[PDB]
């Protein structure tokens, strides 16, 4: 059963541990490896990363050589309007592979990676809402275990490790507590929320022991709040043109989070430079919550119309669509996984972000008309939506 | 729920009757209409028909003009290298669309197609293992629906329906009997078996009111046996692919049915054109079944590596290939959707009433052995589909 191969995956290996590698850095952080810098969150991490520190940013990238890693990740944030050429003495490709024993390193590599990083932000992951735990274990639970065999091999390394609130079950009525512990493995429904639970189970443990972590809870990570900047690939862009290329979208329960990534990234960095952090775990989700009825008011008032349909009369109309229209077949596939109210959404509190934030100036954005018409111009501007008539 | 709707979806409008329709044609047939014409098994039901009778070939396609129909229906023969240009004459394309109300047609239209056919081979159909009852509820039941439209308006005309095994239950051992009547629509599992369960209900109800129709259930349909033409996209390639792309293949216990498309193509024009067909059922299967551990060795013999794993252990393996594969993860998404050690539920059919209906014709489903296999790797590398083996 796949719980028990949790249960199993989610055991941290005893060599895993402080044993007798060097104290962390108390000092200036002169380097920093992080996992994820060709994908969305990681590009707005690694630009952010490099305007508030002094450290050379390791970069974890798939690539045959250092350049070609170079490239992939200049295009990632130019992709995003995040790149100036000042940043490239700033990064160290590494070429690995977040799914491979030690990060796709030779014994020897790993040992020079182990001697040289003072500090991980660990965002690499594979997030696929399709595939079964099976698919994601090498890069997301194994990958996991890697990264906590990097931070206490030779001298230890504090960990600040991106998480997802999709750990969390749903079907909650009270908002979840950032302190609360985790549920049982049973408690999940999807590959992906299964691989990160094992994944943030491995990250606890390693804690216990000793190793100095931070763990961070995104919700659902939306659009750069003044850019606009957001992969079309996402599963909420996928949703918001089908329901704007139908003319319905349907009238959900949920509460709706959409946390703008500029919010994101801030944080993860504010919050990885408090000491108080440490230990601790944080939900980075929007603290206003938005109702269907008021997105599709917003998509209106941009110019879409939107005709509203009970979820399960609007799902049947998704899957009359699909007979001629692959786009909203390929989205129908993600939603017909697990009724009248829609699916369930987890709702988090954040009490214990907004304190730790409160003379930062690290703030998240309202989700308002004018944030959509920001997201919205920004996909038509990049050919991804018709502009409203 | 979703059985509600089958059912129905499966009561067929009261006007499609004979009511005062002109008697079918009793002397020699002049026109046909074939739908599916740009599929799999329609090429070759197509190229069929020319060699079998000399009636015009209507063929039903989506497109703007009928030349450009004609391009498409002769570059899908030209794809299983069935066409020659001597077909050319005897095809008619229809613009169209199986989803839409009356074809896809005009009143007008409608009116016109509704006097000059004088025959319905009926093999369009969305085949979608994915999706939803819903999203194949218009080219399959709607679809089904005007093609009974079409036979019943202005005169009769006989219907050879495509249907499938899959309007059947799974897991039943005892090969189920063509005429066994079908059973109620929460036996089946996916939005393609309910769809063309309904189908045929209507065909039934049809035939029931008196309209002279066929009834054609395909097993798997697999590659030509003689070129090895065989539509790669087919979720059989698609799985033969995966397994020797991993090295390895899962123990299933049932027994596989693999029927070439020129027996389904040639059995259903030979049937159709008995007058004891009328009414009846044919299963269009392998009389012999395989054996999973056959095939294997069949494709070692060809030259492939295949280990073998129990089914479980198999899709857990697929599942992990799948993480740095995004083939290999679109056949994984087929494979998932059940919620037994053994594998795949799969359906076993009996074919005596086929068997004994063409005893007299040179029709005959070939064996499956090491031979026809090659036949279908062979074409599978050639066409770029597969690697040479090693």
């Amino acid at each position: 059963d796949v719980t028990v191969e949790m249960e199993a995956d989610a055991v941290l290996d005893a060599e895993i541990a402080l044993g007798k590698a060097l104290p962390p850095v108390t000092g200036a952080l002169r380097t920093i490896l992080l996992t994820g810098a060709t994908g969305f969150l990681g590009a707005f991490l690694l630009e952010e990363l490099c305007r508030r520190t002094d450290a050379r940013i390791y970069c974890l990238v798939r690539s045959k050589t250092e350049q070609e890693g170079m490239n992939r990740i200049r295009k990632n944030l130019e992709s995003y309007s995040l790149w100036n050429e000042a940043l490239a003495p700033r990064i160290v490709p590494v070429r690995g592979d977040i799914g491979q024993p030690l990060l796709g390193l030779s014994e020897k590599e790993f040992q020079r990676l182990s001697e040289e990083i003072d500090a991980i932000y660990h965002n690499g992951a594979l997030v696929n809402f399709l595939y079964p735990y099976e698919s994601m274990r090498a890069a997301n639970v194994l990958g996991t275990r890697e990264i906590l065999r990097l931070a206490t091999r030779t001298r230890i390394k504090p960990l600040h490790y991106v998480s997802t609130v999709s750990v969390l079950p749903l079907g909650r009525k009270a908002p979840i507590r950032e302190d609360e512990p985790l549920e049982g493995p049973s408690s999940l429904v999807g590959g992906y929320a299964q691989s990160k639970w094992v994944a943030e189970k491995l990250v606890r443990e390693a804690s216990r022991r000793g190793l100095p972590v931070t763990i961070l809870r995104p919700g659902r990570v939306t659009g750069h709040s003044r850019t606009g900047a957001w992969n079309t690939d996402d599963l909420v862009c996928r949703t918001l043109k089908g329901c704007v290329r139908m003319g319905v979208a349907p009238s959900v329960d949920a509460l709706l989070d959409l946390t703008p990534v500029d919010y994101v990234s801030s944080a993860i960095v504010d919050l990885s430079m408090r000491p108080e952090s440490i230990g601790q775990t944080y939900h980075l989700v929007n603290p206003q919550f938005v109702r269907a009825d008021e997105m599709w008011n917003y998509m209106r008032a941009f110019g879409y119309g939107l005709r509203v349909l009970p979820y399960d009369q609007w799902l049947s109309e998704l899957g009359s669509a699909a007979s001629s229209d692959s786009e909203l077949g390929d989205l129908l596939m993600f939603l017909q996984q697990v009724s009248v109210g829609g699916p369930r959404m987890v709702v988090c509190d954040s009490g214990d972000t907004l304190k730790a934030l409160g003379g930062t100036g690290t703030s998240c954005p309202s989700v308002d008309a004018s944030l959509i018409s920001t997201y919205l111009s920004s996909l038509v501007h990049r050919g991804f939506l018709k502009a409203p008539e």
